[PDB]
């Protein structure tokens, strides 16, 4: 499942130990330019709630995922999916 | 700090989520070809101990990590570090 005590517990690890990513994420998938700093406020089974410092200054950007999130490894699955996608592009 | 019950616990979940890269591991730094399937059975600093099927034949190896893993976080890095750069040997 997917509790609002599981994301916390991720976005301690990925915004401590995985921030390049955060990043990543608002850049291709968040539609923002020359990303600086991005944090995960929240992860839910329908997306996930970024604080992101990018071209015009920093915003709360939502999002969304293609498909919800049955289990926690579902997230687990989707931040190593947008990571390599992300990379793939640029 | 790696103790044989995070072993456990990071060996199961790469064994039962994440097996395709264990798969890499044995191939790319393992020295392993037509690697069937493979599994962690531990992971302590220095390195994982690995069970890599051959074709008609399962062999026991040990991938020496090339620097000593301090705590779980070093562990994960890893695991992620191997997985980019196994995939780039195409
Ligand atoms: C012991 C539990 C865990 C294990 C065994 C594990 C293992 C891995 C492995 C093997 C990869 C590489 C994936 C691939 O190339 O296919 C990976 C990527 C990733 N993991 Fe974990 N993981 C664990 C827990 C977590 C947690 C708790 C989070 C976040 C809260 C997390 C966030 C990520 C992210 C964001 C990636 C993509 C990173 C990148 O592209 O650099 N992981 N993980
Ligand atoms: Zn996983
Ligand atoms: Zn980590």
């Amino acid at each position: 499942p997917l509790t609002p005590a599981i994301s916390d517990r991720i976005c301690k690890h990925m915004n401590e130990d995985h921030a390049s990513a955060i990043a990543l994420y608002a850049q291709v998938f968040g539609q923002q330019t020359d990303v600086t700093m991005a944090q995960m406020q929240a992860i839910d089974p329908t997306g996930m709630d970024l604080v992101v410092e990018s071209e015009g200054g920093s915003k709360t950007i939502r999002i969304e995922f293609e498909q919800p999130l049955k289990d926690s490894e579902d997230a687990h699955q989707v931040l190593i999916a947008m990571a390599k996608q992300a990379r793939s592009v640029g």
